[PDB]
């Protein structure tokens, strides 16, 4: 019965971002291949099921840089971050290939999901 | 022209406050008389123009305790908090005036003016 604001997510999404524009307090550098990544640790876990269970298991919750798999794409993982931060996403027939296997490997299924309606549509 | 996801916002927000939940990587303790809640400090700094100007400074960046003003209602902060993880604003005839100050003070001036017209309403 409590009052809704319908823009308040968004707003909150967009000041995070904004945050990280600034790197203001970003916890974690993600390395992809030669190129590094700062964010905030919550918004990971909160986008990606990869980095959800990295992040709570107490043994890694403290890890301030994270090395991804040799294989992953960085242009492909930087689609996806910018994805997160931002709910929009840069698929396109050049980097579609890319976008949807980094995000199987980030445990992003909704995104996966979307990346095969994206195939399907040619 | 990139693709709109049109929950995801809303769904960082609810993993944001399930994190939160679980005390999990929150980084303050926000003492309000007599009682202590526990956020993360970018969704505070999202949320708040007093939480902001506090910890953009580098000054403040790294409190880890932060005591408001002793005059503050603690329901009225609660409310306010509850309503920056998820977008719904409790407010009710018995709390309107403790909700509406303590957004003063945190320097939220659509919630504010949301108690504006929720006194204009009677
Ligand atoms: O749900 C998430 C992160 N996320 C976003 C998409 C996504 C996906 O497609 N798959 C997975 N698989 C992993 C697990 C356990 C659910 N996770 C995903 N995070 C979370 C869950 C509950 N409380 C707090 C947070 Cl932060
Ligand atoms: O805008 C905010 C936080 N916020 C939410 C409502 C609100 C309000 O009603 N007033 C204020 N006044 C303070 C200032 C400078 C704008 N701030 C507010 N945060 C932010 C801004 C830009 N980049 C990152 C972040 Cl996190």
């Amino acid at each position: 019965s409590q009052i809704q604001f319908t823009r308040h997510a968004s707003d909150v999404l967009l000041n995070l971002n904004r945050l990280r524009s600034r790197d203001i307090l970003t916890d974690v550098v993600i390395v992809v291949s030669r190129e590094q990544f700062r964010a905030h640790k919550t918004v990971l876990m909160a986008c990606s099921g990869l980095f959800y269970s990295i992040f709570t298991d107490q043994l890694k919750r403290n890890l301030s840089v994270i090395n991804l798999d040799p294989e992953i794409n960085p242009e492909g993982f930087n689609i996806l971050l910018d994805f997160m931060y931002t709910s929009r996403l840069n698929l396109r027939e050049g980097n579609i290939m890319a976008v949807m296997a980094t995000a199987m490997y980030l445990q992003m299924e909704h995104v996966v999901d979307t990346c095969r309606k994206f195939i399907k549509a040619s």
